[PDB]
């Protein structure tokens, strides 16, 4: 910005309830912070394609 950097406010950690906070939250915000995490974790179908698939023959020589 101009120096270096002091904030760092994102400003979109609304709702970062942890396991203890989530037994003090109620049935909207429980629900809340699920449709964001299904919508963004098993709906993710459209990566692409494939082909990452490495095999390893493992040798180790011990001549000499």
């Amino acid at each position: 910005g101009s120096s270096g950097s002091s904030g760092v406010t994102y400003d979109d950690v609304h709702m970062n309830f942890t396991e203890e906070e989530w037994d003090l939250l109620d049935s909207s915000q429980k629900r809340l912070y699920e449709e964001v995490m299904l919508e963004t974790y098993q709906n993710l179908t459209d990566i692409g394609y494939n082909w990452q698939d490495h095999h390893i023959e493992e040798s180790g020589p011990s001549s000499g």
